[PDB]
């Protein structure tokens, strides 16, 4: 075989070689001495990143080496020469946004990558206007439960000028209220953002599922607080298909997963606000959000209702309750006619995507620890699939909280 | 320099300083991570010196007379012969350290408790067999399982290796059928076929224990049947599901890995089988539910009368849990040592804390440490891990055929 990583599927016995990794222009955290694959967090410069991106764009429309390609390159360097930055054409932004999704190693939903609605909000000049754009995104994306993948792109970062930022990590989040006894009512993931919303004058609720308002920041201004109109935020009360008491627990989740604190980098340009959204894989809600010990932590409650023996690990009470909670999430979203995908169907699709990308680009960057679902890992085909992880650009990158 | 390591459930942070002790590169580079992939005198002398330094350090006698004179002996033997030999107590220390150092093992809380049988005076396949039988008897201990390793003679420059051809001491046959399907364990079709070719008369069951193919240097391997009385097995039944027992399922008590190489101070032990006890997910999830193994999920789901037509009924998940529960209940009933994945991962977290204090870190392979079901329900899911190769070490080796 070739001087490229060999990649094996242990269920099927099939082999591929990843040649796409040669295109990686950015170092990850691993070295020959030690693997750090499981850690959650990681003039001339701009111009070479820009050239690379324009080359990618022209290769994607099959015009590599043409005068249009050469003219665009010249236009970009003259823009940078005199202004220090450059700007993307509308179709370049569209291509770049889809490519950043395609390149995201942690996303199992990439079979959908070519179907992304790209809203261009590069004309936005105020917090109020960000709010309008965001409500529009939410309405389009939710589409009354027939969810449509989308991204809204606000103005890029500029030399010595402040950033557009959405302070919330998602467009929809539940409040976390720190109680006097030290415990938390609502989502403990969101204690800090809830605390900041109150400081900026939000009148807080007192429930387990209170939708947070948005803190939105335009360049060089304090952030401004905006409450989402409730009719815009689609939620799904959770019930179980056979266990009738489950509805009585008053659990719920929102329909729209919309990540809003990631930086979108395209050709050296940095879009510090570019919230994007798809639809849920059910285990995100049923396993992580509801059962993580540092989240809603409902496993014991549900096991008590199912009358399990919670005093001993070998009864597998945690496993049994987790399964029924995950089943409840699927059933309820299906009943409410809100788009959702189970972990079996999602991982099958990702395997198909792997085959697609092998043919199209000669590999696919994938982070095995994130792609493998948090329940039933080896019951899904991705557990048996070796994966190579590397950074490609355009990319979504985590960015530090602005506060 | 030193990697920051965070637990996302508790918010606690440590720094791994142990990784600086690594002398051997893994498969990753800054360009790409390959963490999910499954697979002369001076050089030997420095590995040997280092191991001896490790040894005298462990008994708190660094720089003592015994330490200086032992370094002399090693040097003299290598200068003269190009190799050397370990003393029994050194071998015992090195075997425990290789277990301690093994990144894919969730059972390492037990690392200091290991019975070491010195079999380096073995000169024939027949002798290998007696040693293996004794190991099995000792480790099994009527179901009260005890960790053990038996170390056969080291590799030598001149000649072929002592090798056990079987990947474990106890495996079930896999019989390829006219229709290309497999009866028994599909993971074992090749070794089954080798046994038949070396004169084994095969059974035709789903759980026929394989004979051993044992190899002394530069000889054809030899076939030995394990006396059935030595091989402890557990019939599988379910606490509430009566029909489960009638699936006729069983597994053997003793997990005993026999194809790995044990490397201690530059010396290589190509046959050095080791055994502990099972974590129940290995049997319940991987061996019985992998599609390329016994693949029983669908049969069981139908017995449970689940809706098999659609993934979103979570029929696979439901069936998998009940199979795992059956494994645990049946081992507990038969009074055979077993540990569930919640208990094992909780003890592994304790091991991590013990090692931080003892050594400043612990090499761990997240993809192998997190169990194949209910991953995020265990504490190890939320624990970042640093992977690297320390020596003494267990390592994979090519099949001898
Ligand atoms: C179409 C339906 C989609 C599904 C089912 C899906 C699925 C997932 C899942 C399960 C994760 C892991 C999330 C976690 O545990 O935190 C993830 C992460 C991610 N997804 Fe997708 N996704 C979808 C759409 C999208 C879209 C439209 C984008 C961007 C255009 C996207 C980009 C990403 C990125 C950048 C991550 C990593 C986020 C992080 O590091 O926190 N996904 N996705
Ligand atoms: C005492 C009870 C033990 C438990 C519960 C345990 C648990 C486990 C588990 C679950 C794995 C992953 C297995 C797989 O999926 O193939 C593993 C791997 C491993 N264990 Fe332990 N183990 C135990 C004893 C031992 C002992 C005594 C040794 C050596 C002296 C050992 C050395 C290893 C090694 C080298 C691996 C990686 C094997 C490979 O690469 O295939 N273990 N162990
Ligand atoms: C510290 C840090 C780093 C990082 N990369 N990330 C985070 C957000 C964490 C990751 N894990 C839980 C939480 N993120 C939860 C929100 N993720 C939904 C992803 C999703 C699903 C479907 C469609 C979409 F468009 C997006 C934190
Ligand atoms: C190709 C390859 C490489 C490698 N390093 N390894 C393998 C054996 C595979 C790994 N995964 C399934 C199968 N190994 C069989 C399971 N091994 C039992 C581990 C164990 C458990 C409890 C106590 C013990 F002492 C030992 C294959
Ligand atoms: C420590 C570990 O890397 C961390 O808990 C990861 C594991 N895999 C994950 N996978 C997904 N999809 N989402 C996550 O938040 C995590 N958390
Ligand atoms: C491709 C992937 O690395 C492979 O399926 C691994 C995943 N994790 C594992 N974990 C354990 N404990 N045992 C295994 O055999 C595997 N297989
Ligand atoms: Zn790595």
């Amino acid at each position: 075989g070739p001087k490229f990583p060999r990649v094996k599927n242990w269920e099927l016995g099939s082999i591929t070689y990843d040649t796409l990794c040669a295109q990686s222009q950015q170092d990850g955290p691993c070295t020959p001495r030690r693997c750090l694959g499981s850690l959650v967090l990681p003039a001339e410069q701009l111009l070479s990143q820009a050239r690379d991106f324009i080359n990618q764009y022209y290769s994607s429309i099959k015009r590599s080496g043409s005068q249009a390609h050469e003219e665009r390159l010249q236009e970009v360097e003259a823009e940078v020469a005199s202004t220090g930055t450059y700007h993307l054409r509308e179709s370049e932004l569209v291509f770049g946004a889809k490519q950043a999704w395609r390149n995201a190693p942690r996303c199992v939903g990439r079979i959908q990558w070519g179907k992304l609605q790209v809203f261009d909000a590069r004309d936005c000049s105020s917090a109020q206007e960000m709010f309008t754009y965001i409500c529009n995104h939410i309405k389009y994306a939710t589409n009354r439960g027939n969810l449509r993948s989308a991204i809204t792109v606000f103005p890029q970062r500029a030399p010595g000028r402040g950033d557009f930022r959405i302070w919330n990590s998602q467009l929809v989040r539940y409040a976390g209220y720190r109680q006097q006894d030290g415990s938390v009512r609502g989502d403990p993931a969101n204690v800090e953002i809830t605390e900041l919303c109150i400081q900026h004058g939000w009148t807080p609720g007192n429930g387990r599922f209170d939708v947070l308002p948005l803190l939105l920041q335009a360049p060089d201004e304090a952030p401004e607080l905006f409450v989402l109109p409730p009719e815009l935020v689609l939620e799904v009360p959770l019930e179980h298909p056979t266990l009738e008491w489950f509805a009585a627990l008053g659990l719920r989740w929102y329909a729209l997963p919309a990540v809003s604190n990631m930086l979108l980098e395209i050709g050296g340009l940095e879009f510090s606000a570019a919230p994007f959204s798809g639809w849920y894989m059910s285990t995100e809600i049923g396993t992580r959000n509801l059962c993580d010990p540092h989240r809603y932590n409902i496993l014991e409650d549900v096991a008590v209702c199912m009358d399990l023996d919670t005093r001993t690990t070998s009864s597998l009470w945690k496993d049994k309750a987790a399964v029924e909670i995950n089943l409840a999430v699927l059933h309820s979203f299906q009943l409410a006619k809100v788009t959702i995908v189970d972990h079996h169907a999602a991982t099958v699709s990702f395997m198909k995507h792997l085959d697609n990308e092998q043919k199209a680009r000669g590999g696919c960057p994938a982070d095995w620890a994130w792609i493998v679902p948090p329940i039933s890992g080896s019951l899904t085909p991705v557990f048996h699939q070796e994966m190579v992880n590397y950074i490609l650009s355009p990319a979504f990158r985590y960015q530090p909280d602005p506060w």
